[PDB]
């Protein structure tokens, strides 16, 4: 079951990388 | 069982990285 | 089922790389 | 049993990182 | 079914590489 | 047995970091 | 079915290599 | 046996950090 | 049908190798 | 034997830090 | 029909190898 | 043997720091 | 032997700091 | 342990509600 | 654990709504 | 140790209630 | 899990709308 | 040692009660 | 999952429109 | 040495009682 | 999937138009 | 040296009694 | 798929035009 | 696919023209 | 409690500084 | 609570500095 | 709340520094 | 909210620095 | 929004540095 | 938006450094 | 657009370094 | 276009390094 | 085009290193 | 063309290394 | 032609290595 | 011709290695 | 002819290895 | 005979690793 | 004979590691 | 012969490490 | 011959380290 | 010849370290 | 020749360190 | 030539350090 | 808080009017 | 906050007018 | 914000006019 | 933003005129 | 932007004229 | 940009004239 | 670009003349 | 380009002359 | 290029003469 | 060298005697 | 050199005697 929660954390970490990239866009403007 | 709790900690750390990314957006604005 | 969620994370990570590339475009201008 | 208590400490440290990120949100505003 | 979503991730990663290449052109000019 | 008491100290240090984060929020308000 | 999408990804990766080569020409000048 | 007493000192130091954090709250209010 | 699109990717990769060869000429001059 | 007495000194020093933290609480009020 | 497009790709790859040999001749001068 | 007497001095200095902390409370009241 | 007498002086200086701490208590009252 | 995951679901639903309120208030702008 | 995935769906739908409102406000510009 | 995890569930539920009240007060604004 | 994939579809459709608005606004320039 | 963990549970439950009262008083605001 | 590939087609059509507008502006130059 | 740990348990229980009284008096406000 | 290949055709046609405009502007030089 | 540790236990028990009486007085307020 | 091959023909014709203009401008040199 | 072969003929004719101009400028040297 | 009365004295001293500044205005005319 | 009265005294001291500055204006003429 | 009143004092102190600057101008003339 | 008022104080402090610079000009003349 | 007002303060501080530089010119003459 | 105003402040700070450098020439003469 | 203004600031900072170097010559004479 | 202005800044920075080197010569004489 | 100006900067930086080397000779004499 | 100017910079950098070597000779003497 | 100038730079770099070696002799004596 | 000059550089680099070896002898003495 | 000069360089490099071996003897003694 | 003495050194080094492991045990307790 | 003396040094260094391990034993207690 | 004296130095250095380890034991007591 | 004297210096430096170790013993007692 | 005198200086520096160690012995007694 | 006189200075500096060490003995006695 | 005179100054400075060390002896007696 | 920023705008507009009057009166001189 | 930026524009325009008056009055000199 | 950049252009043009008048008056000298 | 770059051109042209007048006045000397 | 590079050409020509005047005035010496 | 390269040629010719005059004046010595 | 290489030849000829003057002046010594 | 190689020949001949004069002055020694 | 090889021959002959003079001066010793 | 190994045997025998005394004194405890 | 190794044997025998006397004293305790 541990890999399921690990994949959940990977999903949310990917979401965090999305928001960091969007931040880097908005900083670059 | 310790890997399950470690995965819980990774979930909440991912949530913290989400909130830090959102703060990075709002700081950049 | 964990590989399905891993593939979801790969999709969103690819999306993050898209926005990072768009950031690098707009920063290079 | 030490790894169980270490995982508990990791959980609460992640919670502290959540609250610090919320502080970053509120300070950035 | 995971190979289908993996192929989707490969498609979007290829599109990200397209945008990085276009960034390489625009940076090189 | 010393690692158990070390883990106890890590638990209480994590709790102290929670209260410091809460203080950082309340100072930032 | 997934091999078709893999071939699509190969097409777009080839396009990315085209644009990288064109960038290499333009950088070399 | 010295590591046991050292861990005891770490426990009480953690409690002192808790009380300093609570003081930091009550000063911040 | 996948071999057709694979051959298309081979065509465009050959064109990319042409452009890299032209780059190697222009760099060597 | 010296490390045992050093750990005793660390215990009482931690107790002193506890009382200084309590002093910080009572002073900040 | 895949062998026809494969032969086209081989023609263009041969042209690229011609161009790379011309590059090596020009570089060695 | 000098480290033993040094640790004795550390013990009594720790007791003095306890007593100064209690002094700091009683002054702060 | 000089470090032994130095440690003796450290012992008596620690006792003097105890007496100064008790003095600071009685002054603060 | 299921209460932890249910609380994680409540946290993420609250984050979704905050993002929806942010969405409608940027829609109003 | 399906509540976690449904909350992820709500989060991603909220991000889609934010991006749609951003699309409308860039259409207005 | 289950009391610790249940208290963690109570803590995260309280944080969810705080975030829900924050969502309502941003809905009112 | 189809809600997640439909949310991905909404995300990419919103990105397509943003790219179309960027396309027409570079057409206007 | 189990008394220490039970005291940790009591501490975290009290922190949860404080956070619940803070949630209620922010609900009243 | 056909919505995902349809959104990919919309993305690629948008990239085609951007490249066509870039072609028109380089025609004007 | 178990008396030290039992005294630590009594200290932490007293801190829990103080926190519970603080929770009650913030509930009364 | 015919929309994907049609968008690929549009992309390569746009690249052909860009290369034709580049050929014309090198003819002008 | 066990007298020293027993005296430490008596000290910490006295501090626990002081904190308990402080808890009762704050309960009375 | 014939649109893809026609676009390949357009790309190769554009490359031929670039090479012809390069041949003319080296004829002028 | 006759357009592809005709474009290959145009490419090779352009390479022949480039080699002819290079041979003429080597005759001039 | 002494810090409270000290703060009261600081308030009244600030008030005395206000009246001294008012005397400075009335003298300076 | 003492920091609140300290801040009140800081407000009044700032007001006294305003009146001293206005006095120094009026004296400076 | 103490930081709010501290910031108020900083506002009025900044106004006092403005007034002293105007004083120094008028004295300099 | 405190950072907003702090930024107001920074604005007016910058204004005071402007007037002191004008004073330094007028004194230097 | 605090970073916006901070940037305003940075603008006016840069203006003050311009005026101090002009002062240093006129003093140096 | 804050990066734009920060860049404006960098422009004016660069102007101030130009002016101080010109002052350095004029002082050195 | 921020990188363009940053590059402008870099241009004027380079000009400032030019005048500082010229001042360093004239001071060195 | 940002890299063009960046290269302009590098040109003028190189010129400043020339002048600093000439200063170092004239200082060393 | 940016690499051309970068090469110009490299030329002038090489000239600066020439003059710094001549400074090293003339200082060493 | 850029590699030619890069080679020019390499020539002058080698010349600077010659003069630095001559400086190292004359300094070592 | 670039490799010829690169070889010239290699010749002069070799001469610089000769002079550095001769310097290292004269330093070693 | 470039390989001839490269061989010349190899000759002079061999001479430099000779003098470095001679220096290593003279340093070793 | 380049291999002749390369063999000359190999001769002198072998001579350099002779002198380095002689250095190894003279250092080893 | 050197390998015999080397083996003696390996024997005593193994004994040292035994005692280090025993210290690692006793430290870990 | 050098390897014999080196082996003697290895023996005594192993003895030093024995005494350092015994120091680790005695320090750990 | 230099390796013999070097081995002698290694012997005496090993003896010094023995005495340093013995000092480390005697300090640790 | 310099390596012989260097080895002599290594011998005497090892002797100095012996005396420093014996000093560390005598200081540690 | 310089390395011989450098080795002489190393010999006498080693002798100075011997005398400093002897001094540290006689001071530590 | 400068390294010879530098080594002479190092010899006499080592002699000065000898005399300072002997002074440190005689001061320590 | 400057390094020769610098080495002369280093010789005489070393002589001055000799005389100051002899002063340390003669003062310490 | 918008009244504060509006009053800041009025202040800065008044400073602009004062600077315009100063510009006019220096135009009259 | 746009009034603040417009007031900054008025301020900088007034500074430009002052600099133009300084320019024409140095033109008159 | 275009008024800010336009005022920057006016400031830089005024500085250019000042430098032109300085160039004229140094031409007259 | 072309006004900014045009003002930069005017600034650098004015610096060129100043350097030309300096060149003329050093030609006259 | 060609005015910028033309001004760079004027700057470098002015530096060449200054260097030519320095050359002829060292020729006159 | 040919003016830049011609100015570089003028710079290097001026440096050549400076070095020739330096060669003549070292011929005179 | 041939002017650059010709100026390089002039520079290297000047360095040859400097080395020849150094050669004859060491011949005269 | 042959002027560069001829200048290299002049440089190497000058180095040969310097080495020959060094050989003569070592023959005289 | 034969001048380069002849200069290499002169360099190697000069090294032979230096080694012969070294052989004679070691024959004299 | 047999004296050295016999001294090693005496050293290890003394260590065995010390360990036997430690063994019997832990037997008595 | 046998005197050196014999002195090493005497040193190690003395260390063995010191360890034996230490063993006899630890036996007496």
């Amino acid at each position: 079951q541990a890999k399921i929660l690990e994949a959940d954390a990977e999903i949310l970490k990917a979401y965090a990388k999305i928001l960091e990239a969007h931040a880097e866009i908005l900083k670059a403007q």
